[PDB]
């Protein structure tokens, strides 16, 4: 059984005709998922209402009032952009706020059933930082999701991985401070936000950055992933893997520089199926459609045998 979150009030989010973000990226993602021939192992389940559990308890831990009182002010006055890259439509505040609790159903149920599930979510998180929105991003879902899954019984460390071609800076700055959380990032050298070096560990030596060389593929992917990814992993023995499940490094993705294909994600879950931990996958970016689909459907597909 392979758990999806998804509402369709994530569609709402609106960025504009032709931003990279679109809402359509769900669709074909979904599309996908129900068309594949282990649909019937997926459970569909929609995240729960802001109206229920309001996640500002765990959003305040790693964002500013101030940035939070005026996302959500300028999304009321009628919507307007963040920076020049990052839209706001008049729902995009509860929108994002439904994500976070996407993020945080996901960690109960992967606790819950030790099963798979993918947090189906827009906006995406992880530059989201604790005081502004960027690079299409308004909150740090994932890190907030660390947050909550370390205040839950049987959860004292949380791995994040972020396979996303660009860098987390977000979810770096919002969980480095904190001992019970390692991140790890495979990115793109030079490229968007212009951050993660390899040497920078954080003080409390929970901080792995795996900048690449444009033009990377399968190849040197899986040697990072069996030299470097899964050692750093194991070690810390965490409780629980989040991974900022980001498609853009594929060959056909039109922000970035990487040539992986869809079905190199495959190779990526199985190794970490390698760790005893539950995994939560949340989406990040991933802009070619029917690329960003089948990365997807690759990802879950080593959960359906
Ligand atoms: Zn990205």
């Amino acid at each position: 059984m392979i758990h999806l979150i998804y509402s369709d009030q994530f569609l709402d989010h609106g960025t504009g005709r032709s931003h990279p973000e679109s809402a359509r990226r769900l669709t074909a993602i979904a599309q996908a998922l129900k068309a594949v021939s282990w649909a019937n192992q997926i459970q569909w389940h929609e995240p729960t209402a802001i109206a229920f559990r309001d996640p500002l308890p765990w959003v305040r831990q790693l964002h500013d009032d101030y940035y939070l009182k005026e996302l959500q002010k300028l999304a009321e006055s009628g919507g307007g952009y963040w920076d020049p890259d990052t839209p706001v439509s008049p729902q995009s505040f509860d929108v994002a706020l439904l994500a976070v609790n996407a993020c945080l159903d996901g960690v109960d149920l992967a606790l819950q059933t030790k099963e798979p599930v993918f947090a189906l979510v827009r906006p995406p998180g992880h530059h989201a930082t604790r005081s502004t929105g960027m690079g299409f991003c308004l909150l740090g879902n994932v890190a907030i999701a660390a947050h909550y899954a370390l205040g839950l019984a049987g959860i004292k460390k949380v791995a994040i991985l972020d396979w996303d071609v660009h860098h987390g800076n977000g979810t770096e700055y919002l969980v480095e401070e904190n001992p019970q959380i390692i991140y790890c990032s495979l990115h793109q050298d030079p490229a968007y936000p212009g951050t993660g070096q390899a040497h920078h560990h954080g003080r409390h030596q929970n901080i792995l950055n795996i900048p690449l060389k444009p033009g990377a593929d399968r190849r040197i992917y899986v040697q990072k992933f069996q030299d470097v990814v899964l050692p750093y992993l194991q070690e810390f023995q965490p409780d629980l893997l989040i991974v900022s499940a980001g498609y853009d490094a594929t060959a056909k993705d039109p922000l970035a520089g990487m040539n992986l294909q869809p079905q190199d994600y495959k190779v990526f879950s199985e190794f970490c199926q390698q760790l005893p931990c539950p995994i939560l996958f949340a989406l990040e970016g991933g802009y070619h459609l029917q690329t960003l689909a089948e990365s997807v459907v690759a990802t879950l597909e080593p959960f359906a045998q």
